[PDB]
């Protein structure tokens, strides 16, 4: 029975998913090219699945060390403990000033051209990426290079040839970068990894490259998607945009509801048992595959009321946009501070911000290859 993918509203979960979940939060279904796993759609259930260490992870449709996202234990746990040791709350909080300066520079450029602009190119894709460039200690004069190579590999309208080329060049640049930090260390996170406590000498150029490239895809893709879709969604919900413009102290809460309303987690691991297990009272044989649908769980009417209303005033609750358990996003705190600053500054600084074109004209894609809006033409009052 094939999982509903089709959207009659581009901001909302696929129409079928609600009926499936109400029937069977845990249930058999047929996938992409599938093949044919357990679909988990309930909030309690997706939470009990991600939480249970007797499932292991697999790339969704190969690692390796320091990339975390698809590593099994024991090395996911030790690799994560290594990275987490320099990639910390303080290093993340410490980045606020950078994040405001980068967001101001990009709004500065946009005010210079005047509108309309495409917010996706000129801002949503460029900020996350430049914040990673700072985190990696990329100097001012190497920044254009770093944007271009990162943007290039992220670009999705090209033959397999050119895509693979642009990735290989990213790999190559990050290798070059790890070596420059070996030669001339500073404060960035790559320097601090090179000196981390490492008894089994696990942190080698390859571990740094895997970990740096994971951080950077997380920013350049997921965070970028989340700024373009959420802007789009807010510029298409006047009641909410009004609350936000009267009372910007609601930004942090609007950021939390944007994450619950839009997060799909296409990238987050198929689980597999390990051994037998009951989830939601349903018997999962070891090693059948399990797909956690976090969008569905975040729209489970047992988790929040009227889950399809987009309401920036909801009480805080723990949504699952950042996963849960062993693999829960180790960057959620940088994502929450970037999003907070991005949205507070964009709406203050571009009064009247609105779509340039009516909303049925935007083009979306909703898969693993790509998730969000291809361009976001906006204008505002000059
Ligand atoms: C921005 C919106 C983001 C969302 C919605 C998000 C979501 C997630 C999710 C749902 C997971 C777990 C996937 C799974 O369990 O199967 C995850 C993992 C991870 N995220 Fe993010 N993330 C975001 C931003 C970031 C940022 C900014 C970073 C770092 C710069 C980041 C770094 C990572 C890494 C390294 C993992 C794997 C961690 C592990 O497996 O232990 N994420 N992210
Ligand atoms: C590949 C690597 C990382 C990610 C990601 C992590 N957190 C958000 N996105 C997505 C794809």
């Amino acid at each position: 029975p094939t999982v509903p993918k089709a959207r009659s509203c581009p901001f909302l979960p696929p129409d079928g998913i609600a009926d499936i979940r109400a029937a069977a939060p845990v249930t058999r279904a047929t996938f992409t090219s599938g093949h044919e796993a357990w679909l988990v759609t309930g909030y309690e259930e997706v939470r009990a699945l991600l939480r249970d260490s007797s499932f292991s992870v697999q790339v969704p449709h190969k690692p390796g060390r320091g990339s975390l996202l698809w590593q099994d234990e024991p090395e996911h746990t030790s690799d994560r403990k290594l990275l987490a040791k320099e990639f910390t709350v303080r290093r993340m909080q410490a980045l606020r000033p950078n994040i405001q300066r980068i967001v101001d520079e990009h709004l500065d450029a946009i005010e210079a051209r005047g509108g309309p602009v495409d917010l996706v190119k000129t801002f949503a894709n460029a900020v996350p990426s430049m914040v990673i460039s700072d985190l990696f200690g990329v100097p001012v004069e190497r920044r254009a290079e770093f944007q271009d190579i990162a943007e290039a590999m992220m670009r999705v309208d090209q033959d397999a040839a050119a895509t693979e080329a642009a990735g290989m060049r990213l790999g190559g640049l990050l290798y070059q970068l790890v070596q420059e930090r070996r030669a001339n260390p500073g404060d960035d996170l790559i320097s601090a990894l090179i000196t981390t406590e490492d008894p089994d000498g696990v942190v080698d150029d390859m571990f740094l490259m895997n970990a740096a490239g994971t951080l950077l895809i997380a920013a350049h893709d997921t965070t970028a998607c989340m700024i373009g879709l959420g802007t789009a969604l807010l510029l298409d919900s006047p009641d909410q945009l009004a609350l936000l413009r009267e009372d910007p102290s609601l930004v942090g809460n609007a950021v939390e509801e944007l994450l619950r309303y839009l997060t799909i987690g296409q990238f987050g691991g198929e689980r597999v048992a390990t051994r037998d297990v009951e989830l939601g009272g349903v018997r999962i044989a070891k090693g059948e595959q399990v797909v956690a649908h976090v969008l569905a769980a975040d729209f489970d009417p047992a988790f929040v009321e009227e889950p399809e209303r987009f309401d920036i005033t909801r009480r805080p609750a723990p949504h699952l946009a950042f996963g849960f358990g062993a693999h829960q996003c180790i960057g959620q705190q940088l994502a929450r501070i970037e999003l907070q600053i991005v949205f507070e500054t964009l709406f203050r600084r571009l009064p009247g911000l609105r779509l340039a074109k009516p909303v049925e004209e935007l083009r979306f894609r909703h898969d693993i290859v790509f998730y969000g809006v291809h361009e976001l033409p906006v204008t505002w009052h000059h």
